[PDB]
């Protein structure tokens, strides 16, 4: 088994995830089987209790585990089905070791960090690396990404464990790629190599040595900077790879190939990769990059989301929208709209921003209402849903968007002006959205309806059923804790809406649709987690087609 | 609240525990209330699963917690009743934080080490420091001892937490004493200050600074060495305290007083200790040190123990024996005898060692059989018990010694040659000692009969009942997992033995005695944990008096 | 005496020099006397042997010492006359200590780094801080700038020396300001505090602690970033000062004042600065900043220099040009022109660049030919001088510019097509510029005509004599090693040129002028080193006035 370790330089947003995903893509292009392990030095057992601002959107796996978006990147670039054990956190290791000690496995000796925690980390890595991830495939290469930067107090156990690991499995099976930042201050005007030198010195003090130095900058650096880095890092001139800011992340594998990363890894790790056959290996990615470069027609989708201030809080959403837009030869113009600024309270505070956001929402061909938590920005989601339903603008709501759509429908069409969710208004006369009884045991974190489920399509002609391929039932991943009230659904269905998606029990409904309006579809689950570059999610594809006025043509 | 931190230098056997206990003794002599917190950077929840070789004898607290011998030193020098929360381990903090995160206390943000683990450590220290420990007394000074040495990967969270703590509570409430070793190699022939300089440099790199430098050596160091340490550690000449190897640990408080530690701490910590009243404060300790220096009459006790290779594995037993010997103006000659070398197997392997150990056992005025775990050396305990019972040599057995005495009595007097414990021989025809059903749930660590219990004295004249003061029932601390079989006890009592100690249910017997032999007493509990310098344990005092042929005189 | 230490963060171009100069300006506005010491951890005795690319333009002091441009910034912002001892290098300290040891001052003991090198550094700082620098003024505050970044192997002696120094002079006399960089990567899109945290951790490990944290960024950072820095650096919220990229360096003192730096330093260093009187203190700098903001009229000067790739290689030149431009209410449009691209060889290689640079040179109102070393780009200087003399474009040549002008004059007007300098063509038939015999002893570094000298104005009406104020002789600083041949000067003076500047011996001529051409002045010395914000250099002022066609009006 061969291992690649990707460590961090001076910042944690440097791009380790993209580098590791590109390593996996290159190694799978050759023909190998690649595993991916994400190491999160934080103590949370899972990521189900994170704000989207802290590290980005929270991914939901197939078994219900909530993990980082790095696992989403791994699944998107590698088309593999990861498990709960592909994410390693400090809390997991410490809980495991504490339980083992309490049971009596370590009887006689004291449990320490270096002999016991590091041993548990190494055993976890070795056991997970061999776990099949694409079916019956036996993996050949494991890519481990260390979250954070070198020098943190949280990463010390992991760097010590890998310092022992490189000798446990010999140097021919272990490689280490270091990703660093090369700032180019405007006032100074020249690229600076000092932070990279400090990072390399810290990594050498920790007992490791970078086989590769990936220098990340905004613009290509000169040969003087690269030579300086090679001299002051004790690394070969051809062992330093310069990756600058590219148009899309699809160019990163191509950039690393043109920098000869595959050849260096094949000689360094003894992968026995033959050069003759591996020609035109990245044809799918080259075609995708060319299509991203050569899309002229414009499609505009407005995202009424409450996590707009950070652009990576809707990573999977943006990626699914991009996949759908590329699948129809359209250039996705994404306008992020804070749902808070669409509320009437903003009008009494910042009229200019309110009008600017409303006119941004009014000039878009489509609207998307993703999920979220809390009560802030939910009224703006209601207002956007109301406007879209009134003016026949196509809209796609996800999780919280479905609840907002139901609230708007009940408040306007049914006249129940007091309709609200128990999440926001527990004392509601007409609790349109209520709580699922078995997911409020007072223990936040891994206690909702999580993972794959089964959604039953109702008996009746619905275009959303067509969009998926006219099936009887479909499977998707859920991240919801509240559900709509059955009794009002009986009323809402009669008036103007069609609940066309439910579960086997026909008690938990998931998909709503309306007669009249061309495309007004809301989902309780997240269709975005199953989107791949060549497999755009059918809901997003339908939203794009309706936005560009091509849905009817695609139907026939 | 005032805090004193005692950190380690180049070795962990340097003497931090004695220094902290002496600090507590000095501060309690002035009149203050002193708490003690022991920080163990290991991950074990408690010390119930430690070998005696790793750190020494394992102490049992009043509530059942098994802790380090440092807590025993604290209770012996301070006469306080510590609790489970006076020991801090890495496992405790990590388990606490993991449970808090899982419940939902840290919702929204990732749990890290510096903002969360260190905060939990500081909250634990602040909450435990204020917990009453001598009754209704509100503590004034907390003495925290950091286990290990500065620079360990395990101690990094604690040193970071205390680096923040010194500024959280201001420098006037926080003091740091550093204990270092000054080696004097025979070949080199001169004291070396370099290890102390390296330790000080590491401590300053960690963000702390030693208010005191305690230099530990075997012989007093010259003024040149002390001046060198003061110059190269950036510490004042009078701020370095030299403690050498003394006859007894009772001299350490006196040595630190004659080095002016109390005055420096009073000025540095603003303790407002008045100089005029505090005269003749350490009169008990000065008297005890003089008595240790001026004991001429000789008493010899042989310890048939399996943990002889390390002299600190019987710390509490040795201290109780010393207290009893000093209470009768006798000098305790302690000869440690490995019970393995008293077995007939050693005779066929090392006859010289077998004869040497047997003649060491034969020239002693008394024998002590302490407790232990495992099957190694148990046959030697049986042989020693048999010889003592045959030749009328006084003997005191503790825990495993009681089971050994029962086994010997059944095998010899009752003729049951197959008598054995289930701990060693589960397939026994006559299981003289069996297992308690409720303490084998397959979870080692805090699952025995632990802590204070109640022992009922049987209705009948027994000298052990007198030795305690002729009570009806007494309370002691238990660390046993196996108990003797009731049915054979009915036979054993009839033949020659008197089971004079049981529990309230009259089903778990604890103390044995036999007619004839002057002093042959065995206990299921540990009497040594309740011994104090002015309160010797009555069993040990009786053993000493019987050894020196003074028990009959003391009776009347 | 009070000391301020300015240390470096993650890069050495962060702006420590501007921060220290602004500290000095603020402290001198209050009324104190401020010294400045620049510490260069390199081993060069002086900066006379540096490339302009390594750290920038090399400054020449009054006594002949060649120092860094930081001393030029100190003299420009403080209007003080520094000495050779205001620059501390590693070579200086080590040479001093080695000479002392060889003489016998350290007899008996070995000379080490911590007790001896650091002691020499501290003695140097203490002795130089008290040296008068503005006349008879006794200094009150010394500002020490540490070159480089914290963590370098070269800076370890100096950081150790200052760690002892802060306790030698007590904390009330010592303050430490840390300047760090806060990158905002385009891909990541958010400011990053991790490099600042790492720098603070390294500085705390070195034994120091930043009283101030100056965060340098390109755009103002949000309050979240500042709060994160305050939390993770253990520094107060108001102790973090954010300085972003400003229009001119004159805004930095005003920015630090509006951030309340003066008040914090007055309370921290006990400067006893009264608040009531110090009103409108920075009126000169506020007026200068407003004038820099409010200059509309355009003046264009082309710099034909060979060190164009780095914009700081002509720091003093650009500053003198800016002072002259501001003194006439004109906005200086500076176009840097590589003299290499003006050569005919570039025409045969890159015709586009050759034509672009020639048309950049042709659209400027004036030309400046600064000094330099080597032969590269000298032919381009000749071509630019020839074009300017032919087309009546005003030109100012410095040092090498005077030699280029003489070469062009001899080659064209006198017809000596083989005229060249001995510096470039030692085997010259007509050596127009030759070597000074006493400055080629084979020892590069402090061996030229350096420091202040005396220049004698020739008997005859010359406009350059007027520009200075019609004196008889003037004093300037020299950095030249070659001088023109006297015999050809006799011929050139007759033809069309007037050598109007010589020395007392009337053998070393310094200033040339030509009849006809409005403004063609060349100087052997550097007038730029004596330029101050309110005292623009008369040569640069005359060049600007001739460029904007106002010289004749200014004459009368
Ligand atoms: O992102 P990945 O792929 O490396 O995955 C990552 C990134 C980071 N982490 C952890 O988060 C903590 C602080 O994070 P962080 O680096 O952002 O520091 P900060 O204090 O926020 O400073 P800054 O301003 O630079 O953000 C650290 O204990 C680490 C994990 O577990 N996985
Ligand atoms: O004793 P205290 O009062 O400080 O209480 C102590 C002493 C030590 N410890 C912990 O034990 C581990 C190794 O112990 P240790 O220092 O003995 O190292 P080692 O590898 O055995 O080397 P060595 O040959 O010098 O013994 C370390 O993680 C520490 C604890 O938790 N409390
Ligand atoms: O500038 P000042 O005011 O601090 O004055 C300065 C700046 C720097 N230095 C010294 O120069 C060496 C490398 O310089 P340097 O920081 O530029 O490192 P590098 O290898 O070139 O990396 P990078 O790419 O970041 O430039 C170091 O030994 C230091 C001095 O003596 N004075
Ligand atoms: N608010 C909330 N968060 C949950 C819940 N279950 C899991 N989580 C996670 C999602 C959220 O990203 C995170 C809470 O952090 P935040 O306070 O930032 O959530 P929220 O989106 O409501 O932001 P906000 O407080 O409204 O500004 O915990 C839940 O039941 N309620
Ligand atoms: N053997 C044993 N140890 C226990 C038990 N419960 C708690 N402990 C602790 C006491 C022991 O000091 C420690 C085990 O470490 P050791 O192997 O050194 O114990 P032991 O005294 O038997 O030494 P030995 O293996 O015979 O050389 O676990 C138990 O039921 N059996
Ligand atoms: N070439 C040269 N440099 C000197 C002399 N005396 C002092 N110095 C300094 C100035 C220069 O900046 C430095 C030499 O470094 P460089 O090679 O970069 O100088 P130069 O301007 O000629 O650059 P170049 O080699 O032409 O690309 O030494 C001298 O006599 N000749
Ligand atoms: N070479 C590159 N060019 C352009 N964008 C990049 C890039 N590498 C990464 N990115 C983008 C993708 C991510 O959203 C962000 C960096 O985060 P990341 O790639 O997940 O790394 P990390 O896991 O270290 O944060 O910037
Ligand atoms: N000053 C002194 N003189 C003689 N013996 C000492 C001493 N200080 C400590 N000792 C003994 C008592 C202990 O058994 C051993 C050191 O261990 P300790 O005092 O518990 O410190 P630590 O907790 O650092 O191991 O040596
Ligand atoms: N706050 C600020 N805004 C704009 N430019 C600045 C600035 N501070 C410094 N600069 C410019 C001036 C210098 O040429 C360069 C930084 O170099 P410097 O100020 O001499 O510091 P250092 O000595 O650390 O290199 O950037
Ligand atoms: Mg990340
Ligand atoms: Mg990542
Ligand atoms: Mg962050
Ligand atoms: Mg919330
Ligand atoms: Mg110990
Ligand atoms: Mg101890
Ligand atoms: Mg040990
Ligand atoms: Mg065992
Ligand atoms: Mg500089
Ligand atoms: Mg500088
Ligand atoms: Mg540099
Ligand atoms: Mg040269």
């Amino acid at each position: 088994m061969k291992y690649i370790l990707v460590t961090g330089g001076v910042i944690s947003g440097v791009g380790k995830g993209v580098i590791a995903s590109s390593f996996g893509t290159l190694l799978k292009s050759c023909g190998l089987d690649v595993t991916s392990i994400k190491i999160d030095p934080y103590i949370n057992i899972d990521a189900g209790t994170f704000s989207p601002y802290e590290h980005g959107e929270v991914y939901v796996l197939d078994d219900g585990a909530e993990v980082d978006l790095d696992l989403g990147n791994y699944e998107r670039f590698l088309d593999v089905t990861l498990h709960r054990d592909n994410n390693i956190t400090t809390g997991k290791i410490y809980k495991l070791v504490i339980e083992k000690e309490r049971t009596g496995e370590y009887l006689g000796k004291t449990v320490q960090v270096v002999p016991h925690i590091t041993d548990a980390i190494q055993e976890w890595v070795e056991r997970v690396a061999q776990t099949p991830v694409q079916g019956s495939s036996k993996p050949q290469v494991c890519i481990v990404e260390l979250g954070g930067t070198i020098g943190d107090i949280e990463g010390m156990p992991f760097v010590e464990a890998f310092r022992q690991f490189q000798f446990r499995v010999k140097r021919e099976n272990f490689c280490l790629a270091h990703v660093s930042l090369v700032p180019l201050p405007k006032a100074t005007g020249e690229p600076k190599t000092k932070p990279t030198q400090s990072s390399v010195r810290e990594l050498r003090g920790c007992g490791l040595s970078p086989d590769l130095i990936v220098c990340r900058s905004e613009k290509p650096i000169g040969l003087e900077v690269k030579e300086k880095i090679s001299n002051f890092c004790h690394v070969g001139p051809d062992q330093v790879i310069c990756i600058h800011d590219l148009n899309s992340i699809y160019h990163v594998p191509l950039l690393m190939e043109q920098n000869g990363v595959i050849e260096y890894l094949n000689e360094r790790l003894q992968l026995n990769i033959d050069m003759s056959k591996r020609t035109k290996c990245l044809q799918q990615w080259r075609d995708l990059a060319r299509r991203t470069e050569t899309v002229r027609r414009e499609v505009c989708i407005a995202v009424v989301g409450k996590y707009t201030k950070f652009t990576d809080s809707y990573a999977s959403v943006v990626k699914a929208l991009q996949h759908a837009a590329l699948a129809v030869n359209r250039k996705l113009e994404l306008v992020f709209i804070e749902s808070c600024l669409l509320e009437e309270e903003t009008l009494h505070s910042e009229p200019s921003k309110y009008h600017k956001e409303w006119q941004k929402l009014c000039d878009s061909h489509g609207i998307l209402v993703p999920g979220g938590f809390g009560s802030r920005g939910m009224e703006g989601k209601i207002r956007a849903c109301q406007w879209a339903r009134e003016n026949q603008k196509p809209l796609l709501g996800i999780c919280l968007g479905l609840q907002a759509a139901v609230i708007e429908f009940a408040r306007n069409k049914l006249g129940l002006k007091d309709a609200n969710t128990t999440e926001i208004d527990p004392n509601t006369a007409n609790a349109l959205v209520i709580d699922m009884p078995e997911h409020h045991t007072g223990q936040l974190g891994g206690t909702m309806r999580l993972g794959k489920r089964i959604t039953v399509f109702s008996d009746g002609p619905s275009v959303i059923r067509q969009l998926y391929g006219n099936p009887k039932s479909v499977q998707e991943r859920h991240r919801h804790r509240y559900e709509v009230n059955p009794k009002y659904v009986h009323l809402l269905e009669e008036q103007g809406m069609r609940f066309v998606g439910t579960d086997v029990d026909k008690t938990r409904m998931e998909i709503i649709e309306l007669s009249g309006h061309p495309y007004f579809v809301a989902t309780q689950y997240h269709p975005e987690y199953l989107s791949r570059p060549l497999k755009p999610s059918p809901p997003f594809l339908g939203l794009i087609l309706a936005s560009v006025d091509r849905l009817n043509q695609y139907i026939q």
